[PDB]
């Protein structure tokens, strides 16, 4: 029998135009959405090829919006902060006040997603989104989507309007790593590993959807397993967990996340 470990979520809507003030519908509409994805209830499932069914997982965790806030009163679990700001990073400018953010609550009570309208990797990449794995300072402990990524109703917009940035950003929340290794340039594409036994070793990340079988690092007959959440693959076409990924999410749980246990 699962445990169902239930999640407090705030979400810190940071915004400069009012656009980006996201509505509580397109909010809700991601809650809504992890908690079919970490359950395994999405009815897109059915899209996993058939040889890798057995491996599908249900996470056994859910999420909620925050009824209480960190002193134990009645939250909605949103802060919406205005800023002047208009573009954040990968170095967690939205995670202080300061710097134009809005500051996380206690990372060991609460799952912290932040909210901005820009992102930019460290090299000027536009992003959808970034994690920090678990054992990090609890200062700058959550997820951060793009609004333009966030939900299923609103400013969402396709290919990432299924709410799955935040679907793969958890999955780092919670301890997986990308399915293809995450090579540096120079490094052979086969060489590195996600530490999960039944993801196929995969080269390098895709992108849109690919048409099975995608080949790659002698993985055949069956391929990359690109329609994990942790592949790179467009929101329609990344549809599951693997039973050896929620072993590593079931330790994280157990351990450096343990604080979220009943
Ligand atoms: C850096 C790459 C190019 C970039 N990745 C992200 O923004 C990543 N943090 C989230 C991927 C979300 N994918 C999805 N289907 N919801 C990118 O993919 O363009
Ligand atoms: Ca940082
Ligand atoms: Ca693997
Ligand atoms: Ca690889
Ligand atoms: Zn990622």
């Amino acid at each position: 029998r699962m445990e169902i470990v239930k999640i407090p979520v705030v979400v810190h809507v940071v915004w400069n135009e009012e656009e980006e003030n996201i509505s509580d519908a397109q909010i809700q509409s991601q809650i809504d959405i992890l908690n079919k994805d970490f359950r395994k209830l999405n009815s897109d499932v059915s899209q996993v090829p058939s040889v890798w069914s057995n491996l599908i997982a249900d996470l056994g965790i859910e999420f909620f919006l925050a009824t209480k806030d960190p002193n134990g009163n009645q939250t909605t679990g949103i802060t919406r902060t205005q800023t002047s700001v208009t573009f954040f990073t990968t170095s967690d400018e939205v995670k202080f006040a300061s710097s134009g953010g809005e500051d996380a609550w206690p990372a060991d009570r609460y799952l912290n997603i932040w909210v901005c309208h820009v992102l930019k990797s460290e090299i000027g990449q536009d992003i959808l989104g970034y994690a920090q794995f678990p054992g990090g300072p609890a200062e700058t402990d959550g997820v951060v989507i793009v609004d333009a990524a966030f939900g299923t109703t609103g400013t969402a917009l396709p290919p990432f309007d299924k709410g799955r940035t935040a679907t793969h950003e958890i999955g780092h929340w919670l301890n997986l790593y990308h399915i293809w290794g995450d090579e540096l340039r120079f490094e052979d594409p086969c060489s590195r590993s996600d530490e999960v036994d039944d993801t196929p070793n995969q080269a390098d990340p895709n992108f849109g959807c690919p048409s099975y079988p995608h080949v790659s690092c002698s993985n055949g007959p069956n391929g990359d397993m690109f329609m994990n959440y942790l592949d790179y693959v467009d929101d329609k076409c990344m549809v599951m967990f693997t039973q050896g990924q929620a072993t590593r999410v079931n330790a994280c749980l157990d351990g450096p996340r343990s604080s979220f246990l009943a």
